């Protein structure tokens, strides 16, 4: 009863309605994610839903934004999302940490990779049509982000491989040279990789330099992974991992739960390490124990 | 099959490699953690038997000690810039001078010591650490190092891993991983840094008299370093060594590394449960129905679980 109001509330646009679904859904007590689980399903059919009555055409644009800290990412979302608002769209910022006058903005929704892809489809149920996921670096948490995005763009201060878009940030005043060097040195180095050829432009958050530019190379990137067929076939293979590991997980908790598993699971482990037994055989016999 | 076995040529290849590494060859201990980093289906294979050789040999040389451990392994963590290459540049060269075999093994998701005949200094490429640990007690090295960068997840893997975990800090907000740290090192204590370095040490040792007591036996201490000057790098190792002997005489060191022993296992067999079970006819043939009817929302995980699971038995 309470997931149909937190789930109609959601649908309509209410902002709260979202805030809380989210935290729902973040939640790790039982009882929570078993509700979060129903209210994800009931998205999941809504979702489908508007891509059938959209002519199976996507309705919202996944962006991946990362960068150093310092790099000028929340002075970049604070203009960039204020632009967007002003032109008709609404967006949702979410920030992933592996380690503002948009916040008063009621076109705008600002809040490890875990419940990313939850938190994404929140947001497209809400009617968001512009989700950008914030990281930091260039490793690991970075990589998880590109395989739950449409499009990855790298802002880089003045002072790769997996990047659609390079930004090379704060090009103003005497930053300018710099950044004009960084740029060159980054075009330069993509003229050397074997792979849409990914952009290097120069931005400023306090000029508004390249901004609409960039918007412009971020909607040309769209148009033709549309057109292509690729973003499409991205998205197919970047569901089948989560949907694969969200079912692995339910499979491991049925497996490791069942009494005869739980009962020779401390025997076995012992077996291993004292090197009586490899992990493969261990497996092999804790598989046909459940079957028999 | 029986299980299929290994080919004579591999046969030899393992055992060759196996007493070069017993015998502590730097090259053979080299090429075994290459050979268990590998992804390849064939050398894993080769890596495991390799592996399942050296924990029956481990298993000999800790019953050849009367059942006592062979090597201290810490685990050392902090910011970039903290001074954690120079801090170990110093302190593997006083240890190796005191007569110790040294590894040292970097993890990252984020020197004078090479020329070292006695040290052994493995580069940065947690899912093979314990296995790089096992080679190396396995060649002979006595003190273990595992280095990693930040104050966050990989960080807690390591924690995991080793005996002791120690968090170097610099002097110039944590909350935090400071839960995990056996001892903190407050680094660059010199010049007009031992001022702020103090100030520092106090927050810290603030920070843990409100934290609840990880042992019965330990209470962990913050110091302040330098391997600049060579400040508190003596009375660290001393520390270090009480914590060891702490560890030890309560039992807590042992009943440790049980519990970190039953996760690495329960991960190997999981490991191989998911592999035996993705890869079983009747299961490979559902999957994508499943996964279409999950992300449509017709089915839940759990639900599709349970048919995958159905389907594995019958
Ligand atoms: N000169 C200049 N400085 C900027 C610009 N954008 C951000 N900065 C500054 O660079 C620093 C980092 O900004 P911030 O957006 O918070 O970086 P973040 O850590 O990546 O989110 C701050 O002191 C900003 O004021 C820019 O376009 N021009
Ligand atoms: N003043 C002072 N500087 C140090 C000390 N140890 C390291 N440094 C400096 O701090 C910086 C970081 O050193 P490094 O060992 O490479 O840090 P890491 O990134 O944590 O491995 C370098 O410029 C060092 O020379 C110290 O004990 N005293």
């Amino acid at each position: 009863r309470f997931v149909d109001k937190l789930y109609t509330g959601l649908i309509q646009g209410q902002r709260a309605c979202l805030a809380e679904a989210i935290t729902l859904v973040e939640s790790t007590h039982s009882r929570k994610k078993e509700l979060a689980q129903v209210l994800l399903q009931k998205v999941l059919l809504y979702h489908r839903e508007q891509e059938q009555s959209n002519k199976g055409k996507p309705l919202a644009f996944r962006v991946g934004l990362s960068g150093p800290p310092g790099a000028g990412k929340s002075t970049f979302i604070e203009y960039f999302g204020k632009m967007l608002t002003e032109r008709g769209h609404k967006l949702s910022v979410l920030a992933v940490d592996p380690s503002t006058e948009l916040s008063r903005d009621m076109n705008a929704y600002i809040r490890v990779t875990r419940t990313t892809n939850e938190a994404i489809l929140l947001c497209e149920g809400a009617g968001y049509d512009i989700i950008l996921i914030e990281t930091v670096g260039v490793g690991q948490s970075e990589f998880a982000v590109a395989d739950m995005v449409d499009m990855f763009v790298l802002l880089l201060p003045p002072a790769i491989e997996m990047a659609d878009l390079v930004a090379v940030t704060k090009s103003d005043g005497d930053l300018i040279v710099p950044a004009r060097r960084i740029q060159a040195e980054y075009v330069s180095a993509l003229k050397l990789l074997r792979k849409w050829k990914p952009k290097v432009i120069r931005i400023s958050a306090r000029s508004g330099e390249g901004i609409s530019e960039m918007w412009d190379k971020m909607k040309d990137f769209q148009d033709l992974m549309l057109a292509s067929g690729e973003l499409t076939a991205k998205r197919r293979k970047q569901q089948k991992v989560w949907m694969w590991n969200l079912i692995q997980e339910s499979v491991l908790e049925h497996f490791r739960t069942h009494p005869t598993v739980r009962e020779q699971i401390p025997l076995l482990e012992q077996k291993v390490l004292i090197g009586a037994l490899s992990p493969g055989l261990a497996a092999d016999f804790l598989l046909k124990a459940f079957k028999s």
